[PDB]
């Protein structure tokens, strides 16, 4: 039988590959996704070939991870528990798509990967699959097999010949996340020297650096006046605001499998078109209009970060989204210091702001009335009580 | 008649009491608050009499700004869209609160103030009033004049005996408003030196700053360890970030009046607490009353940035936000440096974390299950769509 | 100067018209428009003319009105503090709309309605023209006459040849309204006899009818297997509902500008479309997306019952509601009897139901898993209350 | 080891019964609770000693399912997806509350309920369960056991001594639920006679009946005018509107666990009361608080559905609600008719409405400035649409 697996390199998804041929004698078909891990995904195909993949391959998605997932998600201004930016959230759905699409290829039955069972992947993972192929058959060894321990684990890679060697680590485009280890103890600043994607703030440049995005109907489409598509892009604010140390976050989340766990991740590019995005929007969308998405936000946050992308809540919210980031068409301007990311202006061609309804359409007077008005009901209310 | 007038001492508030004494040919009772704005309100009582007020109040009002109204504010994770953590919003209630209190023991049927026609504040203080003894009168000279400038204004101020002397501020013990003049063109930087709270970041001490906050019951009571009242704590911290550069924020925000204004904002000590409260928040609330806390706040911030602080509508939303905020005890160790605020730590006496859960509460299979019911609607949707 | 007047041809419209052309000196162009109020507009068109009109504008906007207003805001599921089916409510914006296509057409710089001052008609009409024509003219009578009372009107159209005649109506194809007079004490059950669209549940057949419904997208398009557009769909729902006194609601209201009314309302075919539509949706739409519609319905209620119709939020709610309604497709069957209706049965092309899962993919055990991983957190919980 | 029971005295939880015993070599406690399920729990209870329960426990429970579930519910509120007032969802965690506590009496390890592994009960049970006593071993026969067939069912129950007897029902004070059999067919109508708690509206008296209804601080306490506990209220409620045919639901629904099912409901009492709070509601209760409040019903309907009782999150939200309900203190005039509810007259001692206000304080000209500022972000837009 073929199974096709979320292959990424590493000792675990190794000592899955070799699991999986041993334990359902399969054909397995290893699958590398580039998603800006910034690993050389080849490396990770031969090595998947040399564990025993009776084929590998390996695809550059990051166009499609930033176009499909990513920008979708960021025009819907998701943040989830007020501080994570979904990183590793949106890319699961991504390759959990292809891993369905090979199965249908390869004709292969089931599909694995190596999410832990403690874990939101397994859940995001499974979702997508069973939302994109109802029939298939999906295989978690870490629920399935019966290793009770990293020593036990590194016995049967060292007997198989794979390679063996704080905290772990998932990379890509968006952001690098850690978690684990010494950053279980929540009370426990992460360790000096952990963090890969952005230079320290102690040791970030003493001068500040201002950079300009500029979005067309929801998305950026470029920096400092150069047209970028969706992954460079994402790349190069990476770059500007890495060597900033803009994009720093540590929590303690609730998983949707029920506990709470510390995690600590960098998101550089992100952030910075966080804030990029919201500066524009102050100028190209309706005040009642934010009020609504922003109370929406959080709701669509979680539906990413459980693993329902590709559910039709999530679809649904989205056309709002979508709707609403059609507006969003104009250039905000940051200013990077020492790990902050300060707005300092933003223009729009359709901007709403107006210099002359504030400074010394608008009649005084009309004021007093929208206050009566307005306090017509709390007037009442006072009265009877007497 | 009397007229009680919400004095702060500035010119503008100088010309109002003479222009109301004129205009009314009242006896005014000028009230001045000590709400942190860092000045004499004695010095401001004393001129209120030279103007000419029949009566000059001052009172310090710190500890119920922060006590009634800052913190149950806070406890709710009040935020306007975005970034504003409503320093001067928050403000008004308590002041509109002492004119009518004052008016109720003076015997004045009328109250006044300084908020101009094109603003908030007009509608915080009368929808304030109005909730509190509805058949008030009150006057806003901004809407009833007749000056038509600046100049006009000093000239009647010199003619009248008033001393005379970029942009406008507003300041309290919460942050410091900065909006008008160079500040309207949204696409300009605010001035260099413009911040007085808060010192530059490029200015600030190289070595980061640590600081703990204890809350206890959704407030927070001591820093460093060393307990502190309300208004006493807030001080202390606005030090101790403003120090550091802490706090800053640049926005267009939409009035509630319809136009957007480009405002400034500096709140240190409230920052602090606005991430020291969450940090806290992480080990103490559950997940879902957590995601449905969030989805409130949005509305809550609405209400306070409106003016509805003394309406049923906040205050029904109140009863929730304190329920929830009374799991909120605990410790947040929070990592000053140059601007920027970096929650490294946090513990509670009932923290809902458990390491147990996440080091390698249910078993693997559990977990497949969990997944196989909440794939089921998906897959039904999946085999329909055929 | 002209002004396009809503003109209804009743006593207090012919007195604006009057009372317009000597305050304003102006040309008055009337507009009536047949929305299914039951009267032959071409009279109010013709008296209009005598009345002094320089131009008389009569259409039958019944099409536009349930294909462009009752339609959209029915596939929202909108309804209004719990009963309120807004049949006067998305009227105002389609009257309104064409009063200042009207006026650009004619070179009118002003348009007129006859709303009084205390009510929400007049924000209706003016927000939807402001919204479409920023700079055009409202003009509303009842805001700006002198008259002390009834009998002072009535004088004033007699001495201008006005043709004068226990509740106020304002009838279309949507439903009847009724409030004032007698209905303005909420403790008196409304009068014998008042009611004109629908019959007495007490006359109503002895036999119940039934009555099918198919919608396809998320719009009603046939009664009983008889595809019908939608004003003659409506119509018919009108006079099968009618028959049976269906759609009878009696409320105390929060109107937009402050204060409670009494309002009594007769809407058989809306009503009948209301529970339709619920029956088509139990079967096409998704559990979480249902969920997210219904907590969504009442905010647009809302947006429709203020009179922001032509607004961004309005528009951005319905880009939602209209991508979830697609998947309405489907009949719904109901049974009439005395003043009721009932679901007894429906039916979708590509229903969501399996019986297969309910009769005894499905496997009991992972039900136990899912239960477990939902408790963990309330478990956590108990643990630690100890 | 001792097992408490869930026992209602059917074929099934008797076969349960016998079934623990020999499975888990266990004694069971029998636990049968009077609802209002019109059956005789002393008759269960002295067949569960029959059936070799070594100790049997039948408890009245009418009062406290009422004083401490229903009213809890009813005040917030709340019906899932449109129409299901809730009646059996919030009666099994009351069922489960008393299973833990005899558990701890009797120092029993488990507990054990007949609920099957396809529905809704079971979650309620089991997380009321884990919520309540986190260690305690919960028991779900029909998740565990092997009968494979009602057959073998039967053969098991005549082996054992139990005597044995289109649809399936569940009822207590609040409702009776029909579901299963020929239910399954969700487009054919439900067999003639079904019903029990109500009369058939066709049979239903030709004289409609009024019925006033007193609530006090968010409860009902007196059914013209005669003051009655919860439980004797409901149950007269259930009299007048059963009489009349009030009360009946029809409806396909969502599973917790995932699938769509036909469900029909009778709820006489609960309609009564639903359409009668909302009537003292539209007296005492402010606009925006209701809007609000209406908003957040919904969720916490999807929470007692899907079991979270003894759930933090509903816990937070009834601290909303009950602070809400509060101020609702009056009377509800309902006519009752052939299957119909109509509310015909309301009045309270601290009503918010006024005739005051609507009858021909308030100053008509106080609307143009209410119109015209809310107008002014929408001209905004036209004029930059241009
Ligand atoms: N870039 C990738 N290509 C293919 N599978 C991946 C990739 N990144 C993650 N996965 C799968 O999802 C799991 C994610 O966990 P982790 O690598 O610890 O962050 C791995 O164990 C793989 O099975
Ligand atoms: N500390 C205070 N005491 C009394 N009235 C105040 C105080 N702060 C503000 N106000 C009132 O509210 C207005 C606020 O204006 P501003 O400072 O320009 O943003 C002043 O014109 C006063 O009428
Ligand atoms: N069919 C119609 N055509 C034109 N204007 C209308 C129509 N129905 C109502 N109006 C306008 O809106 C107002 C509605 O008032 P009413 O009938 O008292 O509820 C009238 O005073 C008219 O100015
Ligand atoms: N009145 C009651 N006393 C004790 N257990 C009950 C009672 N009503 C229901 N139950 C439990 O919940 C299940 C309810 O029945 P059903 O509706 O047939 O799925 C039974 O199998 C019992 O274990
Ligand atoms: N650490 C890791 N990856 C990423 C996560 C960041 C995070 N807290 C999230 O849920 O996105 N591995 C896990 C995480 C998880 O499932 O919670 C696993 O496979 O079990
Ligand atoms: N600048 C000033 N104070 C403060 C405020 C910060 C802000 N944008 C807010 O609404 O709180 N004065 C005004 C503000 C206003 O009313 O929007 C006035 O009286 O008109
Ligand atoms: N009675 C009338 N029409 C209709 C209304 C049904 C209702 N309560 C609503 O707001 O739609 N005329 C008024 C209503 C109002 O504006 O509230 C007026 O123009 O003054
Ligand atoms: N029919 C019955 N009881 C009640 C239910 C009404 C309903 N649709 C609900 O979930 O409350 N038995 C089931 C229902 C269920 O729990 O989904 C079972 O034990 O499996």
């Amino acid at each position: 039988m073929k199974i096709v697996l979320a292959y990424s390199g590493g000792l675990d998804t190794s000592i899955i590959l070799k699991w999986l041929k041993e334990t359902y004698r399969a054909e397995v078909i290893a699958f590398t996704a580039d998603i800006g891990q910034g690993e050389e995904v080849e490396e990770a195909r031969e090595k998947a070939l040399r564990t025993g993949a009776s084929k590998a391959i390996a695809l550059d998605l990051k166009e499609e991870f930033v176009r499909d997932f990513v920008f979708p998600m960021m025009r819907a201004g998701a943040v989830y528990e007020g501080y994570y930016l979904l990183g590793t959230s949106i890319a699961r759905p991504l390759i959990a798509k292809h891993l369905v699409r090979i199965a249908e290829e390869e004709g292969a039955e089931a599909i694995a990967h190596g999410a832990t069972g403690k874990g939101n992947d397994q859940v995001r993972f499974e979702l997508t699959a069973y939302a994109l192929k109802p029939d298939i058959k999906v295989i978690a060894p870490w629920r399935e097999w019966s290793f009770q321990g990293r020593k036990e684990m590194i016995a049967y890679a060292e007997a198989h010949g794979i390679p063996v060697p704080p905290y772990s680590m998932d990379a890509n485009l968006l952001h690098i996340s850690y978690e684990g280890g010494v950053l279980e103890d929540p009370w426990a600043e992460p360790p000096k020297g952990m963090f890969r994607m952005t230079q320290d703030p102690e040791e970030a440049p003493d001068a500040p650096e201002y950079v300009e995005v500029e979005f067309f109907e929801g998305d950026p489409v470029a920096v400092n006046g150069e047209r970028l598509s969706p992954a460079a892009l994402l790349q190069r604010l990476n770059e500007i605001g890495g060597r900033h140390g803009v994009g720093r976050v540590d929590i303690v989340e609730n998983r949707f499998v029920g506990m709470k766990s510390r995690g600590v991740y960098e998101t550089p590019g992100g952030t910075i078109l966080y804030h990029a995005r919201r500066a524009v929007e102050s100028l190209t969308l309706d005040r009642e209009v934010l009020h609504q998405r922003d109370m929406l936000s959080p709701k669509y946050a979680e539906l990413v970060y459980y693993g329902f992308w590709y559910a039709p809540e999530r679809e649904a919210l989205q056309a709002y989204f979508d709707h609403v980031a059609r507006s969003v068409t104009g250039v905000a301007r940051l200013k990077l210091y020492k790990g902050n990311v300060y707005v300092v202006g933003r223009k729009a061609p359709k901007s709403l702001y107006r210099q002359d309804l504030v400074s010394f359409g608008y009649d005084q007077k009309d004021a007093e009335g929208f206050i009566k008005i307005q306090a017509l009901r709390l007037r009442v209310r006072a009265l009877v009580e007497r």
